């Protein structure tokens, strides 16, 4: 039995790949998605886990730093880009991101939906977004914070949130969401997901040879992922 520790985003693209993988190898791959600083944190308590696939690089070193995965076995498996969506039944056309008034004006009496900002990745990456937008003061105290991305696009999708900020992929997946536009590469920190081993069985290696080959790539590609060189 592998354990396989995921951060929400890749929840569809991982199930997919697990699919893929279990047709030719006899093998059980059990999986647990959740914030990625929350996984993280739950490794380092002692949860049975054999990799662990974060949404930014830094909860993966935060492992390597506490002597849990050794510097050479996290490699990097895909990026992503961050977005601002709307309910597919709520309309609000875009506007300029570094004016305070339109924000409001769309959130209205609502709250944006974010995972927690200050430990989640997409959290993080969007508060980087909005302080470059110049926004964050005003924003600030207008988040309904979530424990993962996938629960902050869940807000959207059930329309309790007017604005929320997820992954592209993400907003690819779900009907019930609108993109209404992306935000700038300069904005944030360039989203990237390590894949940690944390130990050296052999079918640990194996499925992470699987993870970084041509077929796993093109899988990943098609659930909207980036490439990274």
């Amino acid at each position: 039995t592998l354990h396989i520790y995921a951060a929400s985003s890749m929840t569809n693209a991982v199930n997919a790949l697990v699919a893929d993988y279990s047709q030719q190898h006899d093998v059980k791959l059990v999986t647990v998605y959740g914030g990625s600083s929350s996984l993280a944190r739950q490794i380092e308590a002692g949860a049975p886990a054999d990799l662990f696939i974060s949404a930014n690089e830094e909860w993966a070193n935060y492992l390597v730093e506490k002597g849990l995965v050794k510097p050479n076995k996290v490699v990097t498996l895909a990026a992503n880009s961050l977005v601002l969506i709307r309910p597919t039944a709520q309309p609000v056309a875009s506007f300029e991101l570094q004016d305070a008034a339109a924000w409001q004006t769309a959130l209205a009496d609502s709250r944006l939906a974010v995972a927690q900002v200050d430990a989640v990745p997409a959290g993080m990456y969007a508060k980087q977004a909005l302080q470059h937008a110049g926004v964050w003061p005003e924003l600030e105290s207008r988040l309904a914070q979530t424990n993962n991305v996938r629960l902050a696009l869940a807000l959207v999708e059930r329309g309790e949130s007017p604005l929320g900020i997820v992954y592209k992929t993400d907003a690819l997946l779900s009907d019930k969401v609108t993109i209404v536009t992306a935000f700038s590469a300069q904005s944030h920190q360039p989203i990237r997901y390590p894949l940690a081993q944390l130990n050296d069985k052999a079918a640990s290696a194996e499925w992470v040879a699987y993870l970084r080959s041509d077929a796993a790539q093109q899988i990943l590609q098609r659930f909207g992922f980036e490439s990274v060189s």
